[PDB]
RNA sequence: CACCCGUGCAAAAAUGCAGGGGUCUAAAACUGAGCGGAUAACCUCUCUAUGG
RNA sequence: CCAUAGAGAGGUUAUCCGCUCCA
C-alpha cells in the first residue's frame, strides 16, 4: 500500500548529518541511490538509476520511480523524527530507548547512525522466531511420555550442556534425592516405546536393521534440545547468554551427535544416489549414447537433488503434458511406470533446453513475460510442445518401450560401475564442513511438522539475507562492521545463509520407524475412544495377536483390522500421534462448542465432502449437524447397526483434522506469550545495563513495567496515583502517552505477584493446553482461539488457586470466570501487565481483534 | 483495522485530510514468468480394509 | 458384483511461506 515502497524506495538511513537512500536491487540486496545534506542532494548509482528526486525539503523528499507503473511518492526525513512541533536534526532513537545499549552490547562502542540498530533488531528477531519453534518441539517430546493424569513434569528444564553423560551417569548412586529422580526420568524417557516416532533423530540404521541409538547419544540429543529451549526463552547471565552464537565450544559428545544426526539424509542422498536411480541412469545412458555417463549422472543429480538450473523460466511439466496430450501415453497400461517416464521426459527436456535449445528457451521466456491473457499462454505452450514432440518422439518411445516387463527388473539388479569423482564436486556438503548452528537447526526440525520445518528455515533465510544486506550497506559507507568477541558468529552470515539454503534444498518431515505399528495401533484405539476390559499387560498381547507382524491381517476381524489397515497409515494420524497426548485428545473432542467453532476454518469443500459421506440444507446447519457427529463418536467394545458404524468410520479423518487444527493453533497462540516473556527477560537485562534500577525480575514479573513507569512497590501495593509528570518521565517512548500510562497503571494496580508468576510458568511449560481435557470442560461459546486459550489458562489458574489465599481483584476475576463460561476480558489485561513497557505488544496480547494478523477486528478502547 | 512519526487546516487539545515507519506487533516491498516445501477439494489408474 | 474408507502414481483448482529473473 505504501507508494514510497512501490516507487522503489527501499530504505532511508541517517548517518551523522547526512541522509542516505536505497532502492531494491537483485532480491534482498540494497543499492544506494543518493545522499542528502541539508536540502542538497548528490546522486549516486549514476550508471543505472532507480528513481529521481523532484523536490528536496527539510521535512521530506519527493521521488518518482519506474519500478512497475510510474508512481510518484513522498518520504520523510529520518533526522526529523521526534523533531516536529517541539536540535531539529538528530539521529532518531528506538521506541524502547535502548539503541545506545544494544549498540554498545553488539559492537564495541556507540554509533551515531540508525543503520546498525536495524541489524541489531533483526538479530534479536532471530531469537524470537526460534523460541516459538523450540518450545514447540519440547512440547512434543515432553508430551510423548503419555502421562494420563494431570502432568507437571519437567525433564528438559534442568538440562544443561555444561555436564556430559559421564557426569550424568554418576547420579545412579548419588545420595541426593533430586538427582535420583533426574536420572530416573531420563531412564523412563529412553525406555519409552514412542521414541520410534522420531526415528531420524533417535534411531541409527545398523540384513541390517535400525535400532535405538546409544544412551549417550539419546542424552546428547535431549540435552541439546532442552538447552536450546532454555537459551531461547530465558536470558542467562554470563557466558550462557552466547551459547547459540558460540556453539563452537560445545563438547565432543554433542558435536559428534550433531554430526551423526545431520549425516543421516546426506549419506542417503549422495552415497547411494546411483543405487537408488540405477534404472533411470542406465536408461538415460542408453538414450544419450554420445555423452559420458560420469557427466550424465552429475546432470541427473543437479536435476533431482540440487535443482539449481531447474528455474528455466517456464513450466517443464506443463510443456511435457502439452506435448504428450492426445497421444498413446494416456492409456491405463503406463501408470505403473509413469513416475519414471514423466520424470525422464522432464530430464530430457531440461537437458535439451540447457544445451542445444537455450536460445529457444530464452525466446519462450521472453514471449511469456509479455503475455496478455490465458489464451495466449496456452497457445505458446502448445506451439513449443509441438516442436518438442517433433524433436523427441523417437527418444520418448525408446524410453517408454524399455520401461516395462522384465527389462525394469534386469536394469534394477544389474551392477553399474561409474567414475564418481565428477559427482563428488557437486554432492551436497557433509556434516564435516557444515556449521553447528545449521546442524542444530536441522536437529530441531526433526521434532516438528513439515509445514513448520519449511517456515522455520525460510524465516531464517530472510533474516540472514537482511543481515547480509545491512552489513554490505555499511561497508560501502565506510562504517564499522566488526562485532565484539561475544557476537563474532554473525561475521560469517553469508556462509550461514548458504548453508541454510542448502539445508532447505532437501529438508523433509520426520520419518517413522517400521517397527512402530503396535504402539500406533494402541494409540489409535485410545484416540478414537475404543476401550477394552483387558489390562495393560494383556492389551499388548491382543495387539500382537491381531497384527502377527509386513502385516498379516486375519480374515473378517471387523473394526479390529479395519483400524490397523486404514488409520495407522493415515497422514492425519501421523500428524496427530506426535502432537497431543493420545489418551487426552479424546476428552477434549467432547467439547461441542470447540469442535463446532473449529469446523468454521475447515474448507467448505471438505465440509461438503464429509457431510455427503455421513448423512445419506445450508452450510451452517451442515456444520452444526456434523459437529455433534464428531463430538460423540463411538465404536464397539474390545442394517442401521452397520450404517452407524460406517458413519463413524468415515468421520475419522475429519475428527483427526479438527483435533490437530485446534491443538496446533492453540500452541501457536501460546507461542506469542512465550515470545512476550522472553522479550520481558531480555529487556530487563538490557535496561539493567542502561542505568535503570529494575529490581529482581524473578520475584516479580511486573518489575520491568514498574521501573520503566517510575512507580515502585511498598507494603505490597502501589501508593502512587496518576500525575502527568510521571508520563513524561517514562524510560521509553511507549509510556510517554498519558492515557495509556493511566490505563496500564490501573490494570497493574489489580494484579497479583503469584498470579503473574503462575501465568509465566504455565505459558513456558505449556500446561494450559497440556491439561486441555480438564480446563475445557464447561464452555458456553467460543468466539476465537484467543478466547479459548485464555479460558483454558484462567481455568488452570483458578484450579490451582482453589485453596490458596486470593485477594479481592483475583477473587472477582475468578468469580466472573465461573459465572460466565467464557474468558474474562479484564483478567487477561490484569495478568498481562508485565508487557506494559511495550504498549503495542501489550495491547496485541490483551484484546482480541488486534491479536490475530489474519483476523482483524474492532478494538474496545 | 492497532501504535508511533512528518506536513496542511479548524483549534489551546485533540479532530478532520493526505503520507511514512526492517530502526512498532508474529508484521518493510506493487506486477508478470517461474522454483522448492506444505495443506485442502475434483478426475483417472493401482493397492487396501469395512459393509449389502 | 455394488457402497464406503484409507494409502501410492499422474494430472486440475484454490491457499500460505521463502527464493531466482524481468519490468
Ligand atoms: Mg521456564
Ligand atoms: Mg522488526
Amino acid at each position: 500500500k505504501s507508494m514510497a515502497k512501490a516507487a522503489g524506495v527501499k530504505s532511508v538511513f541517517a548517518v551523522g548529518n547526512t541522509v542516505y537512500m536505497t532502492s531494491f536491487g537483485r532480491g534482498n540486496d540494497a543499492v544506494l541511490e543518493q545522499k542528502i545534506v541539508d536540502t542538497s542532494h548528490e546522486p549516486l548509482n549514476i550508471d543505472d538509476p532507480a528513481y529521481q528526486l523532484n523536490v528536496v525539503t527539510m521535512n521530506g523528499y519527493s521521488v518518482t520511480g519506474h519500478r512497475g507503473e510510474t508512481v510518484s511518492a513522498v518520504t520523510d526525513n529520518p533526522l526529523r523524527r521526534f523533531n516536529g512541533r517541539k536540535p531539529e536534526q538528530s539521529v532518531p532513537t528506538d521506541m524502547l530507548c535502548l539503541k545506545p545499549t544494544l549498540e554498545k552490547k553488539f559492537f564495541g562502542k556507540e554509533f551515531d547512525d540508525n543503520i546498525h540498530i536495524q541489524l541489531i533488531y533483526n538479530i534479536l528477531d532471530i531469537e524470537k522466531i526460534l523460541a516459538v519453534y523450540s518450545t514447540n518441539a519440547i512440547y512434543a517430546l515432553n508430551n510423548m511420555s503419555a502421562d494420563e493424569n494431570i502432568e507437571n513434569s519437567d525433564f528438559f528444564m534442568k538440562r544443561t550442556t555444561d555436564e556430559t553423560f559421564d557426569d550424568f551417569e554418576k547420579k545412579k548412586e548419588s545420595t541426593n534425592s533430586r538427582e535420583k529422580a533426574d536420572f530416573d526420568a531420563f531412564e523412563k524417557f529412553i525406555g519409552n516405546y514412542r521414541l520410534a516416532y522420531f526415528a531420524d533423530a533417535f534411531y541409527v540404521n545398523k540384513k541390517a536393521k535400525n535400532v535405538l541409538r546409544e544412551d549417550k547419544e539419546l542424552y546428547s540429543v535431549l540435552t541439546l534440545i532442552g538447552k536450546l529451549r532454555h537459551w531461547c526463552v530465558h536470558s542467562e547471565e554470563g557466558r550462557a547468554e552466547f551459547w547459540l552464537y558460540k556453539l563452537d565450544e560445545l563438547k565432543d559428545d554433542f558435536k559428534n551427535v550433531l554430526d551423526v544426526v545431520y549425516n543421516r539424509p546426506v549419506e542417503e542422498i549422495n552415497n547411494r544416489f546411483i543405487e537408488n536411480n540405477k534404472v533411470n541412469i542406465q536408461i538415460l545412458g542408453s538414450v544419450y549414447k554420445n555423452t559420458d555417463i560420469a557427466e550424465l549422472v552429475r546432470s541427473y543429480y543437479e536435476f533431482l537433488i540440487t535443482k539449481k538450473y531447474k528455474n528455466m523460466g517456464f513450466s517443464i511439466k506443463k510443456l511435457r503434458e502439452s506435448m504428450l496430450e492426445g497421444k498413446g501415453y494416456a492409456d491405463k497400461e503406463y501408470d505403473s511406470v509413469r513416475n519414471k517416464l514423466y520424470q525422464m521426459t522432464d530430464f530430457i527436456l531440461y537437458t535439451g533446453y540447457i544445451n542445444e535449445d537455450s536460445d529457444r528457451a530464452d525466446d519462450l521466456v521472453n514471449t511469456l513475460r509479455s503475455s496478455l491473457k490465458e489464451d495466449d499462454k496456452t497457445t505458446v505452450y502448445c506451439k513449443e510442445a509441438d516442436y518438442l514432440w517433433k524433436k523427441y518422439r523417437e527418444s520418448i518411445r525408446e524410453v517408454a518401450d524399455a520401461l516395462d516387463g522384465d527389462n525394469i527388473k534386469k536394469l534394477s539388479k544389474s551392477n553399474i560401475e561409474i567414475q564418481e569423482d565428477k559427482l563428488r564436486k557437486c554432492f551436497i556438503s557433509y556434516a564435516d564442513s557444515v556449521s553447528e548452528f545449521t546442524k542444530l537447526i536441522y536437529l530441531l526440525t526433526r521434532f516438528l511438522s513439515g509445514k513448520e520445518i519449511n517456515d522455520l528455515v525460510t524465516t531464517l533465510i530472510n533474516k540472514f539475507d537482511n543481515i547480509r544486506s545491512f552489513l554490505e550497506i555499511m561497508d560501502e559507507l565506510g562504517l564499522d562492521r566488526t562485532f565484539t568477541a561475544e557476537y563474532s558468529f554473525f561475521e560469517g552470515s553469508t556462509k550461514y545463509l548458504a548453508e541454510l539454503v542448502e539445508l532447505n534444498s532437501f529438508v523433509k518431515s520426520c520419518s517413522f520407524d517400521i517397527n512402530a505399528k503396535r504402539t500406533m495401533y494402541r494409540d489409535a484405539l485410545d484416540i478414537l475412544g475404543i476401550e477394552s476390559d483387558k489390562t495393560e499387560e494383556d492389551i499388548e498381547k491382543m495387539i500382537d495377536n491381531i497384527l502377527q507382524i509386513d502385516k498379516k491381517l486375519k480374515k473378517n476381524n471387523g473394526l479390529r483390522n479395519f483400524i490397523a489397515s486404514n488409520v495407522i497409515d493415515s497422514n492425519r494420524f501421523k500428524y496427530l500421534v506426535r502432537y497431543g497426548n493420545p489418551k487426552k485428545i479424546r476428552e477434549t473432542a467432547k467439547c461441542k462448542p470447540a469442535v463446532r467453532f473449529v469446523l468454521n476454518e475447515i474448507p467448505d469443500a471438505q465440509i461438503e465432502r464429509y457431510y455427503e459421506a455421513c448423512c445419506p440444507c445450508s452450510a451452517n446447519k451442515r456444520r452444526e449437524k456434523l459437529a455433534d457427529m464428531i463430538a460423540e463418536i463411538k465404536f464397539e467394545n474390545f442394517t442401521s447397526e452397520a450404517e452407524i458404524k460406517r458413519k463413524n468410520q468415515a468421520i475419522i479423518r475429519l475428527y483427526l483434522t479438527v483435533m490437530y487444527i485446534m491443538l496446533k493453533n492453540l500452541v501457536n497462540v501460546n507461542a506469542r506469550y512465550v515470545i512476550a516473556f522472553h522479550c520481558v527477560e531480555r529487556d530487563t537485562k538490557l535496561y539493567a545495563e542502561s542505568g535503570l534500577e529494575v529490581g529482581n525480575i524473578e520475584k516479580n514479573k511486573t518489575n520491568l513495567t514498574m521501573a520503566v513507569m517510575g512507580v515502585k512497590l511498598e507494603n505490597g501495593i502501589i501508593k502512587t496515583e496518576f500525575d502527568k509528570s510521571f508520563a513524561e518521565n517514562a524510560a521509553n517512548r511507549y509510556l510517554r502517552n498519558a492515557r495509556w500510562y493511566k490505563l496500564i497503571l490501573d490494570n497493574l494496580k489489580k494484579s497479583e505477584r503469584a498470579v503473574v508468576n503462575e501465568f509465566r510458568n504455565t505459558v513456558c511449560h505449556l500446561n494450559a493446553i497440556r491439561n486441555i481435557n480438564i480446563n475445557i470442560k464447561e464452555i458456553k461459546e467460543v468466539e476465537n482461539y484467543f478466547a479459548l486459550y485464555h479460558y483454558l489458562i484462567q481455568k488452570h489458574l483458578e484450579n490451582r488457586f482453589a485453596d490458596k489465599k486470593v485477594e479481592r481483584d483475583t477473587g472477582d476475576f475468578i468469580s466472573k470466570l465461573e459465572e460466565h463460561k467464557t474468558y474474562c476480558k479484564d483478567f487477561v489485561k490484569a495478568y498481562c501487565t508485565p508487557f506494559g513497557y511495550n504498549l503495542v505488544r501489550y495491547k496485541n496480547l490483551t484484546i482480541d481483534g488486534l491479536f490475530d494478523k489474519n483476523y482483524p477486528g474492532k478494538d474496545d478502547s
